C-alpha cells in the first residue's frame, strides 16, 4: 500500500521537489502556531494587565482560553514533529544510499 | 520530581510559571525559525546544483539538511512537551475553579 507513490518518491531526482513540498506544509503549520501564540500572548497580557484579585469565574474564563489555545498548539506541534520525522527519514534513505556507495 | 511538581501546582506560582513557559516557547521558536532558514538555504542550494553534484558533494549537503531536520524535530518534541505541561498545569486550576469540577 502506498507503493507507487513510494517508488516514485524513491528516486533521488525527486528529492528536492518533495522537500520543497514538505517545506511548504511546514510553513503552513508554522503560520497557525504563530497565530495561536499571538492569541496566547494577548491573553497573557490581559491576565497580567492588573494585580487586582480576579474572582474565580473571571480567572476561570481566562485559563480556559489559555488552555484551549495551548491544546491547539500541542496538536500542531504533533503535526510538525511528524512532518519533520518524515522529511528526516526521506533524506536519510538517500544518505544511507550514498554512504553504501562511498 | 515531587518538589518541583508541588511548586508547579501551587496557585501563586501559576502566573510566573505560565509566563516562563511562554518565554521557553519563544526561545524554542527562535531555534526552529533559525534552522528552517538554514534548511531553506541548503535546499535552495541543493535544488540549484543537484544535476552536476558528485556523490560526496550530494552527501555533505544532504547530511546537513538531515542534521538540521533532526534538530528541528527534537525542538519540536520540546514544544510539544512544553505545550502539554502548560495544558496540564492550567487544567488542574480549571478543574479547581470550575464549580462543576470543583
Amino acid at each position: 500500500a502506498g507503493m507507487y507513490l513510494e517508488h516514485y518518491l524513491d528516486s533521488i531526482e525527486n528529492l528536492p521537489f518533495e522537500l520543497q513540498r514538505n517545506f511548504q506544509l511546514m510553513r503552513d503549520l508554522d503560520q497557525r502556531t504563530e497565530d495561536l501564540k499571538a492569541e496566547i500572548d494577548k491573553l497573557a497580557t490581559e491576565y497580567m494587565s492588573s494585580a487586582r484579585s480576579l474572582s474565580s469565574e473571571e480567572k476561570l474564563a481566562l485559563l480556559k482560553q489559555i488552555q484551549e489555545a495551548y491544546g491547539k498548539c500541542k496538536e500542531f506541534g504533533d503535526d510538525k514533529v511528524q512532518l519533520a520525522m518524515q522529511t528526516y527519514e526521506m533524506v536519510d534513505k538517500h544518505i544511507r544510499r550514498l554512504d553504501t556507495d562511498l
